């Protein structure tokens, strides 16, 4: 009788960690497939007409949950997990049925704005509680891993099926059947789940490990920042191809991604203490990627550059995050919203500002400029990961 409730609670666990999943799969789709569609009010580049009126419409999302997630921190910290979930899942359905419902300027940065505001809440709630049901260290891991793995099926994988679905039928029946799959998502997870003072956000950022990992957020996710509104209209300037072969070049960089996941998580398995060597290969290749891009004249060099830069973004945020947790764990108490609040701005300040100056500082001096300057920065951010000499003392 007590085997019988183990396993009714491994699969409570099992059952609750599939569906935080898919909802962060169908979170990413909608992400990824409403960037080509906001310009036009067989596959679709994602980025046209680059201006100062449409970059801040695109960074409304990231910009609102850059200032939401300091609130939101101490919101999922007394609370529970479920309840952050579920109104992030209500505000993310209202959000992608504003998309199908409206078709005006300002009703458009209302339903981004919306997005903003479901991540804030969503995102780092889904985290945590994959964080909080998992408290040994390999499943910890292995979860982590399942999830980036998702997340990066619906980030990668959606936009080449999405534009080409967008073209037939229009815009309003995909989203509406879309919502209607987030709807049954959220309805399945109240039907399954049936819904420590901790410590501030002011000094979780003086504490130095939690700074120096929440920089290596920033400096590895900024090349996807700069990179995805810039190299469709550049690709049309160096060797010119189809517009098949030019919106499809971040869809065979997807395998490679899976396979990093897969190598990191199996040989920390292996080694516990060696994160933190995992995170500085991890960012020479981000540095070697972003400094190899402009070289790549011919497309199927283009692709293995991409391959290789979306390898080592899997092995830094699959080397990182796990690491943060167990951070919190052995220096603060066990509490995992507000240091994925740092995680979460760690992310949008890269978000926040890419879309708004890239194509101005591209336009200004040039992309072989801007990718060197990064690749400088990511080959330079060397010294900086040598503090994680400690955290398996
Ligand atoms: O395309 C995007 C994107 C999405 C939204 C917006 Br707005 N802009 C861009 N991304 C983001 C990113 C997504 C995955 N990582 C962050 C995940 C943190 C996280 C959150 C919850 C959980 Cl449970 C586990 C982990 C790193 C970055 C990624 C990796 C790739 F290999 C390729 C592309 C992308």
């Amino acid at each position: 009788a007590e085997e019988e409730k183990r396993k009714a609670e491994e699969e409570k666990r099992k059952l609750v960690l599939v569906i935080v999943c898919v909802a962060l799969l169908l979170d990413n789709m909608l992400y990824m497939v409403i960037v080509p569609i906001v310009p036009d009010y067989r596959p679709r580049y994602p980025t046209e007409s680059e201006d100062v009126k449409i970059g801040v419409l695109f960074a409304s999302k990231a910009i609102l949950q850059l200032l939401v997630n300091p609130l939101s921190g101490p919101f999922i910290d007394r609370m529970s997990y479920d309840v952050p979930l579920l109104i992030g899942l209500g505000v993310m359905f209202a959000s992608t049925v504003l998309f199908a419902f409206a078709e005006d300027y300002a009703t458009l940065f209302a339903a981004r704005s919306l997005q903003g505001l479901g991540s804030a809440f969503a995102d780092t709630s889904g985290i945590a509680m994959i964080a909080d049901k998992y408290p040994e260290e390999p499943e910890r891991s292995r979860a982590l891993g399942v999830a980036l793995a998702f997340i990066s099926f619906g980030s990668l994988v959606a936009p080449p099926f999405g534009g080409i679905l967008y073209e037939f039928a229009g815009k309003r029946v995909p989203f509406l059947v879309l919502a209607a799959v987030s709807l049954f998502d959220a309805l399945l997870l109240l039907a399954v789940a049936k819904p420590p003072v901790g410590t501030p956000i002011h000094r979780l950022m003086l504490d130095p490990y939690i700074a120096v990992v929440a920089g290596a957020l920033t400096t590895c996710n900024i090349p996807l920042a700069f990179l995805e509104p810039t190299i469709a209209t550049w690709m049309k300037h160096t060797m010119a191809a189809s517009e098949w072969e030019m919106g499809m070049a971040w869809l065979p960089a997807f395998v490679p991604h899976v396979l990093g996941v897969y190598l990191t998580v199996r040989l920390a398995a292996r080694y516990p203490h060696l994160q933190w060597l995992y995170g500085a290969l991890g960012l020479a290749v981000i540095g070697a990627s972003s400094c190899i891009v402009p070289a790549c004249r011919s497309f199927a060099p283009l692709v293995v550059s991409l391959c290789g830069l979306c390898f080592g973004i899997a092995l830094v945020d699959t080397a990182l995050l796990p690491t943060l947790a167990f951070l919190v764990d052995v220096r603060h108490v066990s509490v995992y919203g507000s240091v994925y609040a740092i995680a979460d701005i760690s992310y949008s300040v890269a978000y926040a500002l890419g879309p708004i100056v890239a194509g101005h500082i591209v336009h200004s001096l040039g992309f072989e400029q801007l990718s060197l300057g990064m690749g400088l920065a990511n080959l330079l951010y060397a010294p900086v990961l040598l503090l994680l000499r400690n955290v398996g003392l």
